[PDB]
């Protein structure tokens, strides 16, 4: 599992749970081809995304639907959504996990990037 | 000046300088529009993107060219850009702040939302 | 005004208003003597804990009273407090610039350090 | 296992390894007592810290040393430590996943609160 998504509900001090994850490479049209998604799980992460074979070097975007997250909370969302886009570089580590901790008004996201 | 960009670098504990920030609105076909873009001051701050008449009802991307500015500092950065997706004005006219905060694998941002 | 506090709330987009700050010092003896304190602005801002002169090497501690903050929303938030605690004018005299993101279950410091 | 600490380094974007965590309960004088430490894992996680037993009601203090961590990487930190202050309730959720993401001169705190 080479790339892994955790979403936090820094509201409630919850996994972020249900939460729309789409993942897309940039094609070389520079458009966003779709490539994985899924739903957080009870414990917020989102693994099985891509396989090793699969998740070549290029640029991804991590696409949370963190204002559907909100919605289903009934709390007032202020972003469309959280976008993560970073270039996948086989050279040195390659497990990612995104880690995306969201508020109403606010979310980080961070990567961490192991063996 | 209703929207405003403000980065900070987490690492530097200052303002992040020079930062390239552009801004996109979302047309009637679902595109990206080029709305406004600039730099960063010395405040890490941007100022002056756009008007109250200007700065009309519907979804902006603000993306901030965190690459370059981590780049330029000899870090390789892990994200390409930090983008912030809102719906502006849905409610009527407000001001909006932007506030990034910058670390080469890690960016968070917060909007402050104010009625005027 | 070497050192400001500035709280923001993430879940409503807004400053964080009226959140109290007690700021204290690390005595000679390594207790933590009370140093200057406040309550944020309509900005979310707090200024005016103290001067130059009195703001002398030290390490202080920063506790926002980000309890009391949230209490006060209805909100039974995770932490007591945020508190920063760091070494200032270290190197010569900097200004401070405390910036706490504040959510329910997570609150974020980040230090702006600016030479004057 | 139901105090857990989880430290990430957002500049290298990786767990915060051997990083030390002091866990302190607050006693009835308002002092801090010394409850439990450790150092972060290659994980950047801290587990077995109390148990169910031992992590009574109370107002805990969690310790991260993140000038040590920052020093030992050879850069300039801005904090003293970052310091996790929080009352916990036997009432509801109750494994506590104290989240760290730290930077030189930021950090964030998270607390997930599970069943
Ligand atoms: C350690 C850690 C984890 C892993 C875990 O909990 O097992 C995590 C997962 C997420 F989805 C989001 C954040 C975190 C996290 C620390 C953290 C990161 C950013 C922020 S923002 C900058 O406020 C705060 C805290
Ligand atoms: C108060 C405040 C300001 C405004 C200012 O300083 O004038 C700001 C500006 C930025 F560009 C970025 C962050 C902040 C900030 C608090 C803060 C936000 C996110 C984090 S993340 C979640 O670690 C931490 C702290």
């Amino acid at each position: 599992c080479p790339l892994m998504v955790k979403v936090l509900d820094a509201v409630r001090g919850s996994p972020a749970i249900n939460v729309a994850v789409h993942v897309f490479r940039k094609a070389a049209d520079d458009t966003w081809e779709p490539f994985a998604s899924g739903k957080t799980s009870e414990s917020g992460e989102l693994h099985g995304l891509t396989t090793e074979e699969e998740f070549v070097e290029g640029i991804y975007k991590v696409e949370i639907d963190t204002k559907s997250y909100w919605k289903a909370l009934g709390i007032s969302p202020f972003h469309e959504h959280a976008e993560v886009v970073f270039t996948a570089n086989d050279s040195g580590p390659r497990r990612y996990t995104i880690a995306a901790l969201l508020s109403p008004y606010s979310y980080s996201t961070t990567a961490v990037v192991t063996n």
